[PDB]
DNA sequence: CGAACCTGGTCTTGACTCCATTGCCGGATTTGTATTAGACTGGCAGGGTTGCCCCGAAGCGGGCG
């Protein structure tokens, strides 16, 4: 972002494997993502029986999770169920 | 027949005054968004009844040998 101004010309090697570093990251997003879509359906679960459908709890709590893995840290060394379970 | 008057709408002006129209400001309340770090990871209406239409075995008769 801060290269796409003039701020430096491009070099092939590192643009090319900057490219891929950065479209890596968002393959990792979503291996996460559809890693933890098990445990949004598990706490939607209950929330039934009131107003909405279950695949609308679901897909709110998909969106959620989206959140949680947005501002998840993994520094305090804690699992990340415990911190996407607030959010979801 | 001429003058004075009474009272008809007719109309101006000066003063009062009163209430809508913004307008600001301070506060109260009301609505909308972000954030909570132990770990937790695949459910439940539901069937039953009645009636009608579409494809598959099967005789089977005609073409085939």
């Amino acid at each position: 972002t801060e290269l796409s101004e003039r701020g430096e010309k491009l070099p092939a090697a590192q643009r090319r494997d900057m490219m891929w570093i950065c479209r890596d990251g968002d393959r990792a997003k979503n291996h996460l993502l559809e890693a933890n879509l098990r445990l949004v359906v598990s706490l939607a679960k209950r929330y039934t029986g009131r107003g909405m459908a279950f695949l609308d709890l679901i897909q709110e709590g998909n969106l959620g999770l989206i959140r949680a893995v947005e501002k998840f840290d993994y520094t305090k060394g804690y699992k990340f169920s415990t911190y996407a379970t607030w959010w979801i």
